[PDB]
């Protein structure tokens, strides 16, 4: 049984920015999701040996969660808001594939995207 390595939060060759935007994602997106009572199972990389769910990375081939998006976030890895709305999609998704419609996690998942498309609806203007 062993994990992969976790996605990288630091890329020295990658371009990045800091945009209005993306710091509306940090302070406002991610930290507002981070408190949510069904935060807790996606603030960090699945850990498929302690959850004991062997299939896990046998089926999910790219990986994501809130501690590394709210690293990304952190190290400015990100060069626009899309490229991190980009990872919320691939960490919902990712719960969707690997669960079916009614589990316990999957109600998580289904409750955090709500609550993410209505923070996302409206962002600051890239002045
Ligand atoms: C979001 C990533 N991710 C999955 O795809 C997934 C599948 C089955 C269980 C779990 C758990 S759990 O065991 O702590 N759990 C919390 C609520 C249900 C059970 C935490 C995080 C998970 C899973």
């Amino acid at each position: 049984s062993m994990n992969p390595p976790p996605p990288e939060t630091s890329n020295p060759n990658k371009p990045k920015r800091q945009t209005n935007q993306l710091q509306y994602l940090l302070r406002v997106v991610l930290k507002t999701l981070w408190k949510h009572q069904f935060a807790w199972p996606f603030q960090q990389p699945v850990d498929a040996v302690k959850l004991n769910l062997p299939d896990y990375y046998k089926i999910i081939k790219t990986p994501m969660d809130m501690g590394t998006i709210k690293k990304r976030l952190e190290n400015n890895y990100y060069w626009n808001a899309q490229e991190c709305i980009q990872d919320f999609n691939t960490m919902f998704t990712n719960c969707y594939i690997y669960n079916k419609p009614g589990d316990d996690i999957v109600l998580m998942a289904e409750a955090l995207e709500k609550l993410f498309l209505q923070k996302i609806n409206e962002l600051p203007t890239e002045e």
